[PDB]
């Protein structure tokens, strides 16, 4: 079967991330679209005028609006789009056949939002080059960050061709995780997020989504359906492209 | 021989198109530098807020302030950027050891600063799905264009692989070839611009600046050498990244 898969880039990324694995998908006959969240990619915006993750992500927010009644899509969020796919999810839950997780954080819905971002920092404290700085929007403290190249280079596309890691040099903003803000905001909803079907994918050798991370992710909040991608590396729709395009066609004829 | 290499992006692209090159050349041992130009690439401003070919190189010209006395670049202009760098040879020629035409516009000295893109038009009218629109700055008005997606494929990146194609769909933006400014702007010098020397290289299987076109320019104005890259397409940063490298450590071994 075919299906309208919606891709998610992580903070600090852009549509641009998945310039390998969006024809891929065609090739197989689906519809795919590659969204710039807000202040990523080539959107417009600047970080700084950007208030917390549901401001963020106002481009899915408003494809997602977008769709025809009856119309449903299949999310894929990577890293920390898990986040997005969340509070997509509890305005627009009745849209989205599932959710693919791709080495992505995990929400749920017991703790408070900010939860697995803090065990996220608890495992992965140190981000080596990585610069912070901060800014205020609407009266909150907000800090941001732009990837260090050693990070990026070692931790995120450790095993990317350096044609790959050179678009990361080239093409990461400034972003930030909202994290402060993420452990105030309301939980996410049962009815909403906590309905939609939740396919998580990973691979052990993921250099900042540690294994101790994702596997405690898996037990925190067990999703429907588990795949675990042997080899690559944190940005798997670039090193194992083939393998993750071959779990979205399975997830495409399971749900609709 | 070592050379920082400055690489310039045409119109409605930016540093990205050099993503497959820049980590060659390190592979060689140069400096690498990869600007994105006014409201290019990840460059926060809007074409909008451009006026002209010449607020358009601000980046490059900034960088060439940038450079400590004695310090020189080789420059290295693809389609329309042959443009930038005439404009920057009447401000640094001195800290430009030679520049390179890389299936570039060639500007002279002795017509108006748009006679080689009026060329251009006569010679390649139709930019197929490509849109237009107009904008007002300084009491000017402008003609924007947003490079159509077949026309892309077909007359840009005519062989390159889908995962390129794909990052030009998504990362080309909205610019200008500010053809009417460049016609009532002074003419470029023969001191500055007339002075560095100037190495021009193309394919005869461009699909947009055809043979006629770029063998036009060749006689039009005499380069100091001229390579031609067998095959490829418009993209030779791309589709004959290798060719291009060897002809850039010649260039290298040569000028200085």
């Amino acid at each position: 079967a075919f299906a309208h898969f919606v891709l998610i880039h992580t903070i600090c990324h852009g549509a641009w991330i998945w310039h390998k694995l969006k024809p891929l998908l065609e090739a197989l006959g689906h519809k795919v679209t590659a969204l710039d969240l807000a202040a990523s990619g080539v959107d417009p915006r600047q970080i700084e005028e950007i208030g917390s993750f549901d401001e963020y992500s106002e481009p899915l927010l408003t494809f997602l609006e977008a769709l025809p009644p009856g119309e449903k899509v299949i999310l894929v969020g990577e890293s920390c789009g898990g986040l997005n796919i969340a509070i997509a999810a509890d305005k627009y839950c009745e849209k989205i056949a599932a959710a693919v997780f791709h080495n992505s954080v995990l929400p749920d819905t017991e703790h408070c939002p900010s939860y697995v971002v803090d065990k996220l920092m608890e495992v992965f404290p140190d981000w080596k080059d990585t610069t912070y700085f901060t800014y205020t929007k609407d009266g909150k403290e907000i800090t941001g960050l732009k990837l260090g190249f050693t990070l990026l280079r070692e931790n995120l596309y450790t095993l990317c061709g350096p044609e790959e890691y050179e678009l990361a040099k080239m093409l990461t903003r400034k972003g930030s995780l909202f994290q402060n803000i993420l452990a105030k905001r309301p939980f996410f909803t049962k009815e909403g997020y906590g309905s939609i079907k939740k396919i998580y994918v990973w691979t052990d050798q993921d250099e900042i989504f540690l294994p101790e991370f994702q596997l405690w992710q898996i037990e925190n909040y067990k999703p429907d359906k588990v795949y675990k991608v042997e080899g690559g590396d944190h940005k798997l729709q670039l090193t194992k492209t083939k393998e993750i395009a071959e779990i979205l066609q399975e997830v495409a004829d399971t749900y609709n």
